[PDB]
């Protein structure tokens, strides 16, 4: 029912689309009737490793928007002591409500969005990024494209894309970290579950995440390049894993 005022430009609110600390995200109008999301954060809690982990992922943003579209777009942001504003690309749906929406994915559409979510991650490696909680909701469909929203930096199931080297860690987390979680996210996608949604006990969940007497199952599927992938990216040993350059140059996203 408002007005917010980003850098001197004036955007109507349609709706409230996010929750968060300390930050609203909504949908809003400019004066055109172009659609975007403003982020809102407010500052006035913020202590300064806070503030400096909010100024260090909205300059990475910033700097990878020009390296890859599958960036979400920032377009511009008001920052001061008070608060940011920051004037992004609106999304239809994130990636997590449309799995629990959609009833089986069409191969092609999850092939799609899998190289999507690899050209992503690809990037933000490239420029020393490694995400370490990676999930559905990381991603956000736009124009049939999904794009990373978030970095990792700032924001600091979902134990279920827990790489194992991160509890035996209780400096072993790696870029391979973030291919068991994209792992598991395409596992989600392929097989309708996490590999460890089954086990409820979380004390036991992570037990068998580590465990390499736990077999993860990956059932027979008419596209043998997708299997291979899932067996790939959910190695144990990280230096057994796959990385994303090799995945990148993998039959089941180069053939078709």
């Amino acid at each position: 029912f408002q007005s917010m005022s980003v850098k001197g430009r004036i955007y109507s609110i349609l709706k409230q689309i996010g929750s968060g600390g300390s930050s609203k995200v909504f949908q809003v109008l400019n004066e055109k009737k172009q659609i975007y999301a403003i982020k809102y954060v407010n500052l006035e809690e913020a202590d300064n490793q806070t503030l400096d982990s909010y100024r260090n992922e909205i300059a990475y943003l910033n700097k990878l928007q020009q390296h890859s579209d599958k960036i979400i777009r920032l377009y511009d942001y008001e920052i001061t002591d008070q608060y940011i504003y920051m004037v992004m690309e609106c999304g239809n749906i994130d990636l997590n409500s449309w799995l629990k929406k959609k009833k089986s994915i069409d191969p092609w559409e999850r092939k799609s969005y899998w190289k999507n979510m690899l050209e992503a991650v690809h990037t933000i490696h490239q420029h020393g990024i490694v995400h370490s909680d990676l999930k559905p909701a990381n991603f956000l469909i736009v124009d049939g494209m999904l794009k990373l929203i978030d970095f990792g930096i700032a924001n600091q199931g979902t134990v279920n894309y827990m790489p194992p080297e991160a509890i035996k860690d209780m400096s072993k987390i790696s870029p391979k970290s973030d291919v068991w979680s994209l792992g598991c996210i395409l596992y989600y996608m392929t097989y309708g579950k996490t590999p460890f949604q089954q086990i409820i006990n979380q004390i036991s969940k992570l037990h068998a995440i580590i465990d390499p007497n736990h077999e993860i199952e990956f059932p027979d599927i008419p596209e043998k390049d997708l299997q291979d992938v899932l067996k790939c990216c959910l190695k144990r040993d990280p230096k057994q894993r796959i990385s994303i350059p090799e995945l990148l140059a993998h039959p089941y996203v180069q053939i078709q």
